[PDB]
C-alpha cells in the first residue's frame, strides 16, 4: 500500500508512535517518506547482502528474517515479508524496538540526513489527528 501522508500519520499515531521514545509523529512520517515514499512494499538490497523492508526500511541483518541474510539476527522475531503488509503494525512494533536500542532514530539513515534537525511537524500539518 502507498499511504497518504495524513493517513500514515493517523495510523502511526494509533499505533503509539507519537512521541514514542520522545520522537514526535512528524519524525516518523518524515522517516517513512524518505525511506519508502510511504510504500509498504518497498524493498532495497544493501551492499552487505541484507535487505531493507517496508515503510520504515527495516534491515534483515538485525531485525527480521528473510532467509537469505546469513548470520543475521531476527531481533523483531518476524519474517521480513511481514513488514511489507498494508497493515503497518508489524513495522511499527519492530520500529519501536529499533528506536529503543540506544541510537534512537539515527538507525534510519534517511531520518538522520533528511529529517533530523528540520521542521518535522510540517509532515503532519493539516492532518486530522
Ligand atoms: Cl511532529
Ligand atoms: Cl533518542
Ligand atoms: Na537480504
Ligand atoms: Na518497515
Amino acid at each position: 500500500k502507498v499511504f497518504g501522508r495524513c493517513e500514515l500519520a493517523a495510523a502511526m499515531k494509533r499505533h503509539g508512535l507519537d512521541n514514542y521514545r520522545g520522537y514526535s509523529l512528524g519524525n516518523w512520517v518524515c522517516a517513512a517518506k524518505f525511506e519508502s515514499n510511504f510504500n509498504t512494499q518497498a524493498t532495497n538490497r544493501n551492499t552487505d547482502g541484507s535487505t531493507d523492508y517496508g515503510i520504515l526500511q527495516i534491515n534483515s541483518r538485525w531485525w527480521c528474517n528473510d532467509g537469505r541474510t546469513p548470520g543475521s539476527r531476527n531481533l523483531c522475531n518476524i519474517p521480513c515479508s511481514a513488514l511489507l503488509s498494508s497493515d503497518i503494525t508489524a513495522s511499527v512494533n519492530c520500529a519501536k524496538k529499533i528506536v529503543s536500542d540506544g541510537n534512537g532514530m539515527n538507525a534510519w539513515v534517511a531520518w538522520r540526513n533528511r529529517c533530523k534537525g528540520t521542521d518535522v511537524q510540517a509532515w503532519i500539518r493539516g492532518c486530522r489527528l
